[PDB]
């Protein structure tokens, strides 16, 4: 009576309530990824943590702005300009600029990445930080189509540990959304994971992207309880908290009962 009995079966999503300064967005890690590996990517061991036993490449901070839309360039007989993917064609221009004279098979430099000067045609990249609903009730979680190979994890234990952000990857394999490019062929657009989440709790949010060769896209989506949708843009929705493993309370199993 005067409680709720709580999510059956202890089946809530665990959350954190880290007590330190919030920074506003995610951080992101890039890590090696070789160029035409079409492999290494579709095991879910690398997915979740074996990502971060390649180099690390750098890192930046505060990012909210969290789809992926790489387009590798066309050179051309007006200069060299981004190819939309759909806009390629034959053995290859691109629609508006005539026959491209450089290879797609390349590795490729670029800051497209969030202002990271790295090689978006093969990378690895680790986005984390904690995603604050401001209204209870089911989120789902989308990406609008996967180039290459994608998870997104979300909760406490699974994403990584409540106020422990900036440690090595968990092991955990539970995705909301696996993304993984199959070994063979295969996969979907629009796919989708849903989580049952309570307003003002911080929920650990890590997603995990890779590419191989040439074009990279990640539209990253999440519809509301309400029913509307914030695409690309997460501002207002995901934080980021310097370590403290010393916040005893920092970790809340079942936010229904808390
Ligand atoms: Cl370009
Ligand atoms: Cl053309
Ligand atoms: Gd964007
Ligand atoms: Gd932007
Ligand atoms: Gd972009
Ligand atoms: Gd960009
Ligand atoms: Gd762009
Ligand atoms: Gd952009
Ligand atoms: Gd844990
Ligand atoms: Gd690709
Ligand atoms: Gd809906
Ligand atoms: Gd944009
Ligand atoms: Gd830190």
């Amino acid at each position: 009576g005067l409680v709720p009995r709580g999510s059956h079966m202890s089946g809530a999503t665990e959350a954190c309530l880290p007590a330190g300064q919030r920074k506003s967005g995610m951080n992101i890690n890039f890590y090696q990824y070789s160029l035409k590996d079409s492999s290494t990517y579709s095991n879910a061991a690398y997915m979740a943590y074996g990502y971060a036993s390649k180099t690390k490449l750098g890192s930046v901070g505060g990012q909210t702005d969290i789809s992926i839309d790489y387009n590798i360039p066309c050179v051309s007989s007006s200069g060299t300009f981004p190819c939309p993917q759909e806009d390629s064609y034959g053995n290859w221009g691109c629609k508006g600029m005539g026959a491209c004279s450089n290879s797609q098979g390349i590795a490729y430099w670029s800051t497209d990445l969030f202002g990271f000067y790295t090689t978006p045609t093969n990378v690895t990249l680790e986005m984390t930080g904690y995603f604050l609903p401001p209204q209870t009730g089911s989120y789902t979680f989308s990406f609008a189509t996967v180039d290459d190979s994608a998870i997104l994890s979300v909760g406490g234990s699974i994403a990584f540990e409540c106020c422990a952000q900036e440690q090595p990857p968990i092991t955990s394999t539970n995705f909301t959304i696996n993304g993984i490019k199959p070994w063979d062929g295969s996969l979907p657009d629009n796919i989708t994971g849903t989580v049952y989440m309570y307003a003002g709790y911080y929920y650990p949010l890590k997603v995990v992207y890779s590419n191989a060769v040439s074009w990279g896209t990640l539209p990253i989506s999440v519809e509301l309880p309400d029913g509307t949708t914030v695409s690309d843009n997460f501002e207002g929705y995901v934080y980021s908290f310097d370590d403290d493993l010393s916040q005893s309370n920092c970790t809340i199993p079942d936010p229904s009962i808390h």
